[PDB]
């Protein structure tokens, strides 16, 4: 694909509409994700575009390099990512990212993978404890999406 | 990938589960829907994993070849067009097709689009008239789900 999209949905007040795009080498991410709590919001790829269980079965970050997590300006990161989303008070976070690391095509296509957003501020790996380097301790998944090509 | 997965939701009772494996030059799908009349009804992958819009905003059914409508058993076919899924008294359908055009990898990849539902059978093209040609007549889209990469 050369056009990405993502419809995220779970069990609570939390959606949104993300947008993918290969401009140049890169993907640009846009979109928002509304009835948030103000703050950040830990936003990845996550392995597998299975939505049987719920968001669970999306599975770990995409991680083709098998690294510790990060964020998504350090070296030791997975490739899904992101880092977060910051939803202001009325709830919506406006999503403005443009990465390095995952694709629409070939090895670090995220293409049929799903993109979630989380309860609570991924730390970046930087928290000190084992999960920090899983997850950043962004704890829940509020909605989720598989990640499909679009028009 | 090697295993897909979608999960179709719609705005119905109609739902479903849909697993595909690549085996040999194939895609074996299984899996089931529930909620169906009894009978055939229409199921295909249509173009985009787009549900901004529901299950319309998935397009027209998988088309790379520029083909009329047909049956998955005849050369003219869309790449989607996995014919009818015949659903019990009980309102069960139970999948089990192998296909080979659709593909979980490549050009007729079928990751990242939509698995669709329909409210009819599909004549497989052989309706006589020209929405056979183009839909087989299988009517509206009951459910759908963007294909995702499994485990
Ligand atoms: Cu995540
Ligand atoms: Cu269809
Ligand atoms: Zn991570
Ligand atoms: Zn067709």
């Amino acid at each position: 694909a050369t056009k990405a999209v993502c419809v995220l949905k779970g069990d609570g007040p939390v959606q949104g509409t993300i947008h993918f795009e290969a401009k140049g080498d890169t993907v640009v991410v846009t979109g928002s994700i509304t009835g948030l709590t103000e703050g950040d919001h830990g936003f990845h790829v996550h392995q597998f575009g299975d939505n049987t269980q719920g968001c669970t079965s999306a599975g770990p970050h995409f991680n083709p390099l098998s690294k510790k997590h990060g964020g998504p300006k350090d070296e030791e990161r997975h490739v899904g990512d992101l880092g977060n989303v910051t939803a202001d008070k009325n709830g919506v976070a406006i999503v403005d990212i443009v990465d390095p690391l995952i694709s629409l095509s070939g090895e670090y296509s995220i293409i049929g993978r799903t993109m979630v957003v989380h309860e609570k501020p991924d730390d970046l790996g930087r928290g000190g404890n084992e999960e920090s380097t899983k997850t950043g301790n962004a704890g829940s998944r509020l909605a989720c999406g598989v990640i499909g090509i679009a028009k």
